């Protein structure tokens, strides 16, 4: 929105990202690169999977995804995918993201080379095992490929990891969500940001709020309302994850629609409940999350502390 803004004093400010460094070392030879099918496109952006000859190893080459821009895009886009590869560049390497992997910024477009994680996005896998899921296995023979509860319990025990890396490289994801999470071999999670590979005027989930569409049904009431993304903010939406992720991939708040009395009852209190699988030491964990005072949410270092007991 365009309009004026009473302020009162309460910090941290956004960095421009074309200002961050982009270390060569991550420059790979295009000429090594196979092209396999699109992944998903957005508007601007697309993910294609791709054959990487000698990316890690010299002998053998590796099936990655490459992010790279559509014709349409502008130079708005360019320089963007260029500030989404220097972001990568800065955050490092952890197991519960999506890593850089290289990257091609010479001889045409730019390719931002990651992890492919082989199981796509959670929240389509989650909905694909719907029906193959019980919370621990009895004849084992019945249950293959079940998910169980101790499946999800190492997802949010990842996710919350993962989150807790952003936060230590000083890194708000503001869009953490089951679609933004990426799973692969061995059940790992990887959190991701989709950008330009992401069309949001198409996705329900982001709600047309004056001229920006935002996922309201993750955000903390403080970003919905005051326009403050923070730490805690996040920690918001990793409630509202844990709710998909134990309720099996159900959109939350399921059958209500965003208007302002939506905005009204948020801001009186109103909470999802329970969702059926959740264990109750992480329904807690949801509910503090939830925390209208931003204060007394865990940060994503008690979380996975919190977790780890859980585990073992
Ligand atoms: C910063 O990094 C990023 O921003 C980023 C973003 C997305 C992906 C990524 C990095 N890394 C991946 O791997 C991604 C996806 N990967 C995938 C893998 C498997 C599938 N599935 C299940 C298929 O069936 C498709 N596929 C399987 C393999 N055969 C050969 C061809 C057909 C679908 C998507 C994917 C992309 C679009 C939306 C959801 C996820």
């Amino acid at each position: 929105e365009v309009q004026w803004k009473v302020v009162e004093e309460s910090n941290y400010s956004y960095i421009d990202p074309t200002q961050l460094p982009y270390d060569h070392k991550w420059e790979f030879p295009r000429n090594r690169l196979s092209f396999g099918k699109t992944l998903g496109a957005g508007a601007f952006g697309k993910v294609v999977e791709a054959t990487a000859q000698g990316l890690i190893k010299s002998d053998a080459a590796m099936t990655v995804a490459v992010k790279m821009l559509k014709p349409s895009a502008h130079s708005t886009e360019r320089e963007a995918l260029m500030s989404e590869l220097k972001v990568l560049s800065y955050l490092g390497n952890h197991e519960n993201i999506v890593n850089l992997l290289g990257a091609c910024t010479h001889g045409g477009p730019t390719l931002v080379i990651t992890e492919y994680c082989c199981y796509g996005d959670l929240l389509n896998f989650l909905r694909r095992k719907r029906d193959e899921f019980v919370p621990y296995k009895v004849p084992e023979d019945l249950y293959k490929d079940f998910l169980t509860l101790e499946h999800l319990l190492s997802f949010s025990y990842q996710v919350a990891k993962g989150m807790a890396f952003l936060a230590s490289k000083n890194c708000i994801h503001r869009d953490l969500a089951a679609r933004n999470i990426l799973l692969t071999h061995g059940n790992i999670t990887k959190i991701c940001d989709f950008g330009l590979a992401r069309d949001i005027k198409n996705d329900s989930n982001y709600v047309d709020k004056g001229n920006a569409r935002l996922p309201v049904k993750w955000m903390a009431p403080e970003s919905i309302f005051n326009s403050v993304y923070t730490f805690e903010s996040d920690v918001w939406s990793y409630g509202i994850f844990l709710w998909e992720l134990f309720s099996l991939g159900s959109s939350p708040y399921p059958g209500m629609p965003v208007d302002s009395k939506f905005y009204k009852m948020i801001k009186e209190g109103f909470r999802m409940s329970s969702p059926e699988y959740a264990p109750a030491e992480m329904y807690d964990i949801m509910k503090t999350c939830w925390d209208a005072d931003p204060d007394k949410r865990p940060t994503f270092k008690q979380i996975v502390q919190d977790i780890e007991k859980q585990i073992s």
